[PDB]
C-alpha cells in the first residue's frame, strides 16, 4: 500500500474517470497532487460494478477521454456500448499510459476532512488514521459511489451489483432473486434467467426502458472518426446533452397519431436514448410526455405475451425520461421465458429476508442466492468548514453551490461531477469540471493566493436560478432530485458557458484572499 504524503497541493479523492484526469492535469499544471481511493484499483463504478451486463448507455466513440490525442487514437472501441470489462480496461489503459497510479493510494477511506483557516488548508483523515494537510480538496467520489428486515439471516449467497465479486458468479442451476429493477436489475437479469433454475425479479415501481440495438462498431468508420475526432469531440461540447443528439424541432402535439408513430418506431428500432429528443417538448409538456410515455407502454404490452404481467412492467404516474432513460437488452423479452417470474412488491412489500430466501406478505420465495441490484459519498465524509459547521447540515434540505463546484462556508473545497450534473454525457461533463477546477487552482498559485470561497450571495443566486429553470420542465415532477432541486438542466454548453464568462471575470462569485 502506497503511504500517503503529510503534505501535498492538492488532494483528491476518488479514482474513477474524474479523479484520475485530476490527477494527470494538476501534474501536467507543476502542483503537488495525491489521490484517495476505497477501491483497490482505478476506474470508480467501472471498478465496482462487475456484474454480468454491465454496460455504458452513452456510445462509446463519446463516453471517452478526449484530453489526450494519443489515447484517441490509439484506443479502439469494439461495440455501441461498451460494457465494463472494456470501459475497465480503458481506465486501466489510460492510467498505464501516464503512470498515474504511483499517486494513488488505494484501499482507504475518507474519513473527514476540516478547514484550517489559521493556515487556508485542509486536514484530511482516513479510516486507516492517515492524517494529510492539502491546500486544496477536489472531491472526486462520484453521485453514484439497503435496509430490508432479516438480511443477516439469509443462509444463502448474497451479492450486491455494487461491489460484485471479481470471480464470475455461476447461477446455473440455481434459484435466484433479484431486487431492484432500475439500471442495475435491467442489465444482470437476462444474464442470471441464462444459467438460473428459476429467476424471481422483485420490482416495486417499474422504469422506462427502450432497447439499446447495441451492435459492433464498424472500424472504417472508427478509422475516419479518428482523423476528424477533435472537431467531432467539439461538436459534442455545442450539445445540451454532451453528445451527438438530433433535436427534434417539432412538438409531440403538432403530428398525427401515424407520424407519431412512425417517427418513434424508428427511434425505437434504431435504440438507444435519442428518442428523448424527438420532439421538443417532451420533457417540458405533460401532454408531449404522455403522449410518448404511451407510445412505450405499449411496445410493453406487445413484447411481454402474458398481459397481466406486461401491465405490471407498464410504469405509470410519473413522467417519461425526468428519471435518467435506461437501455436494456431483452429485459422484456424475458418475462416470456418459462424460469422467470415477476415479483411486484407494490402490491405484496416485502416483509423480511428469511434464512430460506425472502417473504412478501403473501409468499415465501426459496432461493440459493439474492442480488441486490441497488451526496451519498460526500455525507459519510465529516467535512467542517467555516466555524466547524458541517456540510451534511449545511446539505440537509439538498446541495447548496455555486456552479455546482463549490459552496459557501467550505473554502478550497470543489466537487467534480456532484451538484449541477449538467450533461448526460458526464465524460464530457467530468472534463469540463476538472479543467475548470484545476485551472481555478492553477491561477490561485500564479497569483500567491492561498484561499478561495464561494460567495454566499451568488450561491443563493445559483441555487435560485437553478430551482428556475427546472420549473420550465417536468423534472420538479419526480422527487428523485429532492426543497433545492439538485440538477442543472440548462444543458452541458450553456453551462460551460456560465462557467467560462465567471473565470474569465477574475472568478465572479467567488472570494480569493491570502
Ligand atoms: C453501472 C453504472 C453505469 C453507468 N453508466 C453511465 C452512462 O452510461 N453514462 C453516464 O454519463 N454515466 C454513467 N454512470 C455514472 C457514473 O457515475 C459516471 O459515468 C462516471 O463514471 C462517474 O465517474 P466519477 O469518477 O466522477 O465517479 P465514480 O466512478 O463513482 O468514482 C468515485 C470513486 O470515489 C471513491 N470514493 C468515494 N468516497 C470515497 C472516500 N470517502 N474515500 C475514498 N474513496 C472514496 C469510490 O470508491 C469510487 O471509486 C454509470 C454509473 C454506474 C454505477
Ligand atoms: N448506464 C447504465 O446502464 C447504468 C447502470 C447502473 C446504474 N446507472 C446509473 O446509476 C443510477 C442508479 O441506478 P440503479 O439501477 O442501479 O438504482 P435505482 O435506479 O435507484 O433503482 C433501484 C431499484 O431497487 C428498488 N428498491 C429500492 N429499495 C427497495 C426496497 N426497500 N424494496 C423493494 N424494492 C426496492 C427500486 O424501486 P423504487 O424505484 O420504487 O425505489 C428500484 O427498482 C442511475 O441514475 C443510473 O443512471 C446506469
Amino acid at each position: 500500500r502506497r503511504q500517503p504524503p503529510e503534505e501535498v497541493d492538492v488532494l483528491v479523492v476518488g479514482a474513477g474517470f474524474s479523479g484520475l484526469y485530476a490527477l494527470y492535469r494538476l501534474r501536467e499544471l507543476g502542483r503537488s497532487v495525491h489521490v484517495i481511493e476505497t477501491a483497490g484499483d482505478v476506474g470508480g463504478v467501472w471498478y465496482w460494478n462487475r456484474y454480468p451486463g454491465a454496460r455504458c448507455d452513452i456510445e462509446s466513440i463519446e463516453y471517452c477521454y478526449s484530453f489526450s490525442e494519443e489515447v484517441l487514437q490509439e484506443w479502439n472501441w469494439t461495440e455501441r456500448y461498451a460494457s465494463q470489462p472494456e470501459i475497465l480496461r480503458y481506465i486501466n489503459f489510460v492510467a498505464d499510459k501516464f503512470d498515474l497510479r504511483s499517486g494513488i493510494t488505494f484501499h482507504t477511506t475518507v474519513t473527514a476532512a476540516a478547514f484550517d483557516e489559521a493556515t487556508n488548508t485542509w486536514t484530511v483523515d482516513t479510516n486507516h488514521g492517515d492524517r494529510i494537510r492539502a491546500r486544496y480538496l477536489i472531491m472526486a467520489s462520484g453521485q453514484l459511489s439497503p435496509n430490508f428486515p432479516g438480511l443477516k439471516d439469509f443462509a444463502g449467497n448474497l451479492y450486491h451489483t455494487g461491489n460484485w465479486p471479481h470471480e464470475p458468479v455461476d447461477f446455473s442451476g440455481q434459484r435466484v432473486g433479484v431486487i431492484g429493477t432500475g439500471s442495475s436489475g435491467i442489465q444482470v437479469s437476462p444474464q442470471i434467467a441464462k444459467q438460473a433454475a428459476e429467476l424471481f425479479v422483485f420490482q416495486r415501481t417499474p422504469h422506462f426502458a427502450v432497447p439499446a440495438r447495441n451492435a459492433p462498431l464498424d472500424p472504417e468508420f472508427l478509422a475516419d472518426l479518428k482523423k476528424r475526432y477533435a472537431e467531432f469531440r467539439e461538436e459534442s461540447r455545442n450539445t445540451p446533452g454532451g453528445t451527438h443528439r438530433y433535436q427534434g424541432p417539432k412538438s409531440a402535439l403538432e403530428v398525427s397519431d401515424e407520424e407519431l408513430v412512425e417517427t418513434l418506431e424508428r427511434y425505437w428500432q434504431e435504440g438507444g436514448p435519442d428518442i428523448l429528443a424527438a420532439y421538443r417538448d417532451i420533457l417540458r409538456d405533460r401532454d408531449a410526455n404522455e403522449r410518448v410515455a404511451e407510445f412505450i407502454r405499449n411496445k410493453i404490452r406487445n413484447t411481454v405475451r402474458d398481459p397481466e404481467v406486461a401491465e405490471r412492467l407498464v410504469p405509470k404516474g410519473y413522467p417519461f425520461g425526468t428519471k435518467r432513460l435506461i437501455l436494456e437488452i431483452d429485459y422484456y423479452e424475458m418475462f416470456n421465458r418459462d424460469n422467470v417470474h415477476l415479483v411486484d412488491t407494490l402490491s405484496a412489500p416485502i416483509e423480511t429476508i428469511t434464512p430460506r430466501g425472502v417473504r412478501t406478505s403473501e409468499r415465501e420465495y426459496e432461493l440459493d442466492s439474492l442480488v441486490l441490484a441497488t451526496t451519498g459519498a460526500l455525507f459519510k465524509i465529516d467535512i467542517r468548514g467555516v466555524g466547524n459547521v458541517a456540510l451534511k447540515e449545511k446539505w440537509a434540505a439538498g446541495p447548496r453551490t455555486y456552479l455546482g463546484l463549490s459552496t459557501a462556508g467550505f473554502p478550497n473545497l470543489f466537487f467534480i461531477a456532484g451538484p449541477g450534473s449538467p450533461g448526460i454525457n458526464m465524460l464530457v461533463s467530468i472534463e469540463q469540471h476538472v479543467e475548470w477546477v484545476t485551472d481555478h487552482i492553477a491561477y490561485m498559485f500564479k497569483n500567491g493566493l492561498t484561499r478561495s470561497e464561494a460567495v454566499l450571495e451568488k450561491e443563493d443566486e445559483w441555487v435560485e436560478h437553478v430551482n428556475e429553470i427546472a420549473d420550465e420542465t417536468l423534472y420538479p415532477m419526480t422527487a428523485s432530485w429532492y426543497r433545492v432541486f439538485m440538477l442543472y438542466v440548462g444543458g452541458f454548453h450553456r453551462y460551460r458557458q456560465i462557467c467560462d464568462e465567471v473565470a474569465a471575470k477574475g472568478y465572479e462569485g467567488f472570494v480569493l484572499t491570502h
